[PDB]
């Protein structure tokens, strides 16, 4: 029982930072591929990837872990961008190549997606505009730039505010339960047009001058939120009210890009070209932590190492994360199949899945539960339950977890 | 010439960041001890340690290296501390029971300095207090909460003002330069005075009540303000005007912590003992990102992974630091008698030196100069330079840097 | 023509301030009951009451007048309190005692609706909370706390924020035009129910903690918004809300009370009692400007002259307006069986009056068509038209005023 | 004993409003020349002109009263802009043309000095700039926006805060008492030059870029701040400074204008023309608040009612005011010599006095024992008192007073 005695000596010395209803502990010693082992040999199969951190297995891929030993020899990661090197070079084009849109594009890099962040944050700002308008259940960070942006659960910005003055949040597109009682799903065109009537035809004329409006920042599917799809054609309307007043469009993919929804770029499904994009948590392999910014050439602005170990495994990350993407979309399928019905709302798209349930309490059993039958999962949103198993999970795999859920679903 | 067209391509990608004015262009292909190998062959002799990020050499001390490869294969970096892992929990200790003061304390780790500044502003005003009292010359970040504390060069903080409501800027006890145009060489009270008094009889009587200050975020020796060194009892000073209203000492040692000044944390040499602290760059060995911010335990508060490979490294690096701790005060001798008469003001302490010019375009020569003879240093305030040799550094490298230097100052 | 030469000198020496479109000029010479006269002998029959400064008649009611006159050859107008004085006594008891509520109460007088809006914001905030929740569409004063909550017109906000941080702004209950598109006079409860679930199950939960909002600011009926008289209940509702969590409420009567709606205080006719209460314009009589900020004494806090001319003016503004109340309603029965079918929506009560019209082009040359015929209207919201004539108007008076009123709008 | 009794049940309805210490109540009646005269029949030499407010006398001028009578039973007081009327154009034009700088001007009318101010800081932001300069020690109102400028008793800014961000406060030229222990009577030079290298050298280095700074804010002479007189090459050294970088200077003249240092405008004794200007208290004539903002027209913008009332006012009260100027400075000499070694510092122009001392507590007694003299004086600063007595005054009611301060401060 080793790890009742490490949980013990560990809360002494650690700040406090545990979950409502907080998650079993976990006192991890290793991972191989989809699973976990704890310091007493308990083995786990994994549904959360790390929210991204891990998407291509556990402690990384092997080809990530080859590249990361080789280059941390060389030259490793001082989180600074003064040092030109070769790594640096290659993952900058991969990333400015295959991101959406194929004007001229920059990207800076970063430690983290809140910091990511809060260079978009200068970014839009750069441009003379003073005002942000984001979505109620988004998520974008814990630094004060990135959490004013935030707006996923109250508790979060609670006793240290207030914070940057000029951001506006709004109702977000979600399907299964927004401020007009929509349903999303039978009237997507409804629910977009009210989401777009409140921004344009009320913050627009009473609060804000659109002029003023630098961007506007919005996860492809909110992560924090639930993993809450929104319909089909909401960006593109989105898009075509930002033009209008030469807003700016940044699309937060630090939880849903580099594979997790089939795509590269989770935007890619509502075929949308956003103005600036921010990555970090699977970027680094899982090996480390590496954020980047990309964005429109003609918006750049105006330490001493050099990041070659973190850009070289990003470049590898991306060259796996293509290389998966049919495979991310077959698995897709068996989730797609296998979920259905087994929540108050199913809703996915590739290895994205999000499982609402009316009842709290009874998302909280079957969380609770499936951690006692060794199948790890996290909640999301009021009452959901975010279905992520790491890109690499083969189809025996998917179905040992998937089994477990089922069941435990059935007696919760 | 392979380095030219590295940095083309290199520079049509990535976001503009230079210095003013700036640096020649490096394009690093490894290192190795205190030497640094670009990719054309050329050799450097580095006497800037990454600033911190590579106190204990290039790529990273030997001993880092191995159990930075062996953690790396179990459990690596998720900048989470969700995961409770044996390495977290060893570093923790560390942290806490090396650190000032013998009362009980706590540790939140984040992925750098700004996100460490960052926590340790939410940290200050989980108290209720609203205000922020910092130093003219202060760097803490570049992140919205971070960069509202940092007052280093105006440029920095141009265009996406203004920052966070409720920062006061002071005057810093800086010995050489400073408002009153005392020589706080000479008059060291005096100029310690005049800093208390311009907080105490003005910003308190005029200002802000100081009961509603929430904390005074200083560097023991301010290191992108120049490498300013305060009289030594300053902080003896400023923490009898903090108790007399419970304000907090908050001592940002980011970039002096960690052996840098010959003691384990800068503040050391001070004797004070603060309330909350922040370390980053060195920490992480110069393989990773990692922040750490330590603070009293009746401070504390109220993701998905496990930072096992950062942790295991900083352990790694606190224990490497606490050994070469003899050994940097005996090579810092040698600086402090081969640098005298060098600049118009020397100061420094262990390994911490800065050199002051009152010619600016002198300054700048001097590090040209060095750079092409294969010396690299840095810029620090308007006209010094900061001398930072890695703490690894022999008596022999550092006679070799130090004769170049002296070489180069003849000439200019 | 006298007027047009002084319009033009005057926009020489005078800032630019003018509505959009822009109403005819008016240069006034004098007043008497319920007409005003311009240099040039033009007589026009008033129907905006300066937007409730004139509520009693031009310049003034003759009792009023005569007691400014007697009363400034004593003690004059200070705007300060300092002074003890009995017309200071007298007007706060008034206040204090014929205020909502039987419980102890606090009168700060000050010089305007925005000041004493911002004096409310300072009671509400004494509390410790930091956020204040305000409604679109509504109007507190320019001032940069009050403009803070103001959301009336985008442009109104332009070029000079961003502005006082914590401030939410939610939708007001307008029954013709919401986000809902609710008929809110077929549906009220649905209406209500909608604004008080956004506030509750989507603010509260999603961007600040309800224990951390100070106040929720609202106009009983929103006067620059467009005259917008919201359902029955829901002030009882919000309340019910507010009570919940400690949030106080704070009723702006600045430009909707004393008697405009056929009572002292306009939210008497919702039966609502609020915490914090602002007067202005009307309270001066049309002599001068005066504020008042009524509150809940246990929230009472911790220059040199005496504001006695002002409220002595204020003490009989009260007994006259308290003795018009019948006469107001019953005056307002003839304009809610005249004013039926000639608009989009036609809402009042007691003497507020708004029409409001789906082609704002039709709302513009309503009120200048009228101008032209020598009725003076303002416009209000988007496209509607507030008709508030002083509340000493007679049947007669009134009927002239509609006749026109109605002919403009038949050929129009 | 009537006094006892108001100033009882004044204070059961009355918000909180006290000084400390607190000076004796004072239940006034009426008021004659200088004199005042308390319900009791009590009657009191008038050494405070209500900070401005009376500087013509109580209530008011006589050739004032007369023209207030007469234009309240025309057109009186709405406190808008939007009706065109003469009195408005005259007092426009007598602003304008008698400010200083000969260039074209505007002016904008408010309600209060506060209001003045607020409508100064839209007018310095419409520039686009976003940071402004204040001054230690300085007072420019209480609404959010001028509190944010406002820095002369900490306790003034408690609880409500933070404020406005991109306000930043530096110190004033106190020649008496400042940061840098300079005697700024014997060394005025040197005081400016410290004060001017704060601004240039340290916060235009450090914290802010000096493009982006509006506007400097400042009073002639500090009037809260204990009438403290700067060197009187200050402003002109502050201009040299301001137009190297764009930035605009506001003086604020609300307490210090109209005729209270022997010139129309304070600013005239520092031979420094300022970009805008702000005027109230005296403009009213002691019968009703008006405050007046002007400003180059080169800086203009882009309700419903005339202030015809306070305009005709302040239009009599411009030429009462520049036809006693000589007589000002005249008395002013008196002033001068009989109050020469009553305090630790005596310091003084035309009419406005300030007699500071290094003990408070003395201070606070001077004040105290003369009240019970029936001489009325305010404390200013820290431990001085003002010495301002109505521009009306004779040589022989001077003398009275003095008289009795003399004596007062003989035995305290
Ligand atoms: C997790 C997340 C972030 C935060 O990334 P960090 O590396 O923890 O700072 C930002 N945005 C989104 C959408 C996220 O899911
Ligand atoms: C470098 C530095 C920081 C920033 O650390 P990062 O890891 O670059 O965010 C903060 N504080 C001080 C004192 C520093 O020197
Ligand atoms: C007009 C108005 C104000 C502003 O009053 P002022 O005296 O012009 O400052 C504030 N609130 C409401 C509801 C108003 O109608
Ligand atoms: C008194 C004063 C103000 C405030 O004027 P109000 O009419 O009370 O708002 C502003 N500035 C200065 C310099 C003052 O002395």
């Amino acid at each position: 029982m080793l790890s009742r005695k490490i949980i013990e000596e560990s809360d002494i010395y650690l700040a406090t930072s545990t979950r409502d209803p907080e998650l079993f502990p976990l006192v991890i010693d290793h991972g191989e591929g989809v699973w976990i082992y704890d310091v007493d040999g308990n083995k786990y199969l994994d549904f959360t990837s790390g929210i991204g951190v891990n998407n291509l297995g556990w402690p990384s891929h092997p080809e990530v872990i080859k590249i990361g030993i080789e280059q941390m020899q060389k030259l490793a990661h001082a989180a600074a961008n003064d040092f030109y090197n070769i790594p640096q070079l290659e993952l900058a084009k991969k990333l400015v190549t295959y991101s959406p849109g194929n004007f001229q594009k920059k990207v800076f890099f970063s430690n983290s997606g809140t910091e990511a962040i809060e260079a978009s944050i200068k970014v839009v700002k750069n441009t003379g505009r003073k005002y942000i308008i984001a979505f109620l259940g988004g998520f974008h960070g814990r630094t004060f730039g990135s959490i004013s942006l935030t707006a996923s659960k109250a508790v979060q910005r609670s006793i240290v505010g207030p914070f940057m003055p000029g951001v506006i949040h709004v109702p977000y597109p979600n399907p299964y339960r927004n401020p007009w009682h929509i349903n999303g799903y039978e009237n997507p065109s409804e629910l977009v047009n009210r989401v777009i009537e409140f921004i344009e035809d009320y913050i627009f004329v009473n609060l804000v001058p659109p002029e003023e409006v630098a961007g506007i920042f919005f996860e492809p599917i909110q992560g924090e939120g639930g993993y809450v799809i929104p319909p089909k054609n909401f960006f593109a309307e989105l898009q075509k009210l930002a033009k209008k007043y030469g807003i700016l469009l940044v699309d937060d993919e630090v939880q849903m890009g580099l594979g997790r929804t089939g795509k590269l770029f989770a935007i890619e499904n509502f075929n949308t070209v956003p103005d600036v994009i921010t990555l970090a948590k699977a970027l680094g392999g899982g090996i480390m932590p590496i954020g980047a910014t990309i964005f429109r050439k003609d918006l750049d602005f105006k330490t001493f190492g050099g990041n070659a170990l973190a850009c070289a495994i990003g470049s590898k990350v991306i060259d796996i994360v293509k290389d998966l993407l049919p495979h991310v979309n077959e698995i897709g399928k068996i989730f797609a199949e296998e979920l259905q019905g087994l929540a108050d709302d199913v809703r996915g798209i590739g290895l994205a899945w999000g499982l609402e349930y009316n009842e709290k309490k009874v998302r909280d059993r079957i969380i609770g539960e499936s951690f006692k039958r060794g199948l790890l999962l996290l909640p999301a949103g009021r009452s959901a339950i975010r279905v992520i198993p790491p890109l690499v999970i083969s189809e025996e795999e998917a179905k040992q977890g998937l089994d477990i859920l089922k069941k435990v679903i059935k007696v919760v």
